[PDB]
């Protein structure tokens, strides 16, 4: 088989905080249950001088009543023993946003152009995901290169998740 382990799953050696830091455009996604960012997704990552990485994301989202608004969310990463592995205490600029402390991985990246993220909320029994979500990330607003969406497809297929990814609109509902 394909081994869709949660454990087994390779991600970013030697990942560098530092190099993370700056704007990156969410161009696709798979979703998890409930509620999640819709579009207009747009993160910033920073690093403080105690090497502590923190992050703002901004997106539309639609909440249970189904009404919409841009969401200001704020991330804390707290180090584990994998550097390319996060635990995201996260939380919105208004109160009624959800808050909540996720896995946050960066299964590959190149600093400069993609990142590849993902999250498992929940593992099942057999150590596969229950409720997952995964970003795409990009440093240009536009396509990737033919040659990065290959990398960024053999990514989403490591995860399980090929196919199963949604391109993310950005037409300035936010700003
Ligand atoms: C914080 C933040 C992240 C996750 C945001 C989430 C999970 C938003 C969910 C918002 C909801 C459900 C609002 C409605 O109440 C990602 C991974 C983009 C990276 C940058 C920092």
């Amino acid at each position: 088989e394909r081994d869709c382990r949660v454990s087994s799953f390779r991600v970013k050696e030697n990942f560098d905080k530092a190099r993370f830091a700056g704007t990156w455009y969410a161009m696709a996604k798979k979703d998890p249950e409930g509620l999640f960012l819709q579009d207009n997704i747009v993160a910033e990552f920073s690093v403080d001088e105690n090497g502590h990485m923190s992050a703002t994301a901004k997106g539309r989202v639609r909440l249970l009543n189904n009404w919409d608004v841009c969401a200001d969310m704020v991330g804390t990463f707290t180090d584990t023993e994998d550097p390319a592995k996060f635990k995201m205490k996260y939380w919105g600029v208004a109160s009624f946003l959800q808050k909540g402390n996720d896995d946050h991985w960066i299964i590959d990246t190149d600093y400069e152009t993609f990142a590849v993220q993902y999250s498992c909320r929940l593992l099942n029994l057999d150590g596969t995901c229950a409720d997952s979500y995964s970003f795409v990330f990009a440093r240009d607003p536009s396509g990737f290169s033919p040659e990065v969406q290959k990398i960024v497809r053999q990514r989403q297929e490591e995860l399980c998740l090929a196919r199963q990814y949604r391109l993310i609109p950005h037409n300035g509902y936010c700003d």
